[PDB]
């Protein structure tokens, strides 16, 4: 798996 770390952030952003 990608470590996604700005995926959360980045839709609610």
């Amino acid at each position: 798996f990608v470590p996604w770390f700005s995926k959360f952030l980045g839709r609610i952003l």
